[PDB]
């Protein structure tokens, strides 16, 4: 059976939407990764200054 | 014999001048020490910034 918020897709359109969903998930994961890395670089900064 | 740039001091004045010379030598040594320490702190600074 077809599981998606839109639903009601058959044949090739189903595979296309699966690919689109995977792409969106990868995009969101990369966004969260960059945010994590930015806040951690701020932390490392605070470190270097404390050491000095 | 009496050795000093002024010379011609006897008795107690001789000891007083010996003490004064020792004091001046200590003063100059402390001056050189502080200068050395200041330039080395600048060096350590340059380090910390390079590491960052």
């Amino acid at each position: 059976p077809h599981l998606g918020e839109g639903g009601a897709l058959t044949g090739t359109a189903r595979k296309a939407e699966e690919a689109r969903l995977r792409r969106a998930e990868i995009e969101r994961q990369t966004e969260l990764g960059r945010l994590q890395q930015q806040i951690e670089q701020r932390r490392r900064r605070a470190r270097a200054q404390i050491e000095a």
